[PDB]
């Protein structure tokens, strides 16, 4: 076992592969995310960074960033806003550099 310190050149062209990132947020394979896997990646961000228990404040004030990610990307990935995200429209979006 050869350990060594690699090192790339050129940069492989193993380019990025944003295609798998879908597949783990893709819950129930229906290949579009609709508002219901996006409620539950919201409120779930916040069980790997906040800390709920059985209070209510700090799940409050706070609330500023939950409608920051909702909107950003209800605004910055809705395609033609139909509440659903398809693969295709969603590539677009990414794929399209200029943007």
């Amino acid at each position: 076992l050869k350990e060594v310190w690699e090192e790339l050149d050129g940069l492989d062209p193993n380019r990025f592969n944003p295609k798998t990132f879908f597949i783990l947020h893709d819950i129930n394979s229906d290949g579009v995310l609709d508002e219901q896997e996006l409620e539950a990646l919201f409120t779930k961000e916040l069980e790997k960074v906040y800390d709920p228990k059985n209070e209510e404040d700090d799940m409050r004030e706070m609330e500023e960033e939950r409608l920051r990610m909702r909107e950003h990307v209800m605004k910055n990935v809705d395609t033609n806003q139909d509440r659903l995200v398809t693969l295709e429209e969603f590539l677009a979006s990414t794929q399209r550099k200029e943007f």
